[PDB]
């Protein structure tokens, strides 16, 4: 969840996607 990411710039739109795209385990 973009909302919970632990790196910034991640959240720009509320997108989940945008998110875990690069954001992984
Ligand atoms: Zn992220």
């Amino acid at each position: 969840f973009v909302s919970t990411c632990y790196l910034p710039k991640c959240a720009a739109a509320a997108n989940v996607a945008a998110h875990i795209t690069h954001c992984y385990k």
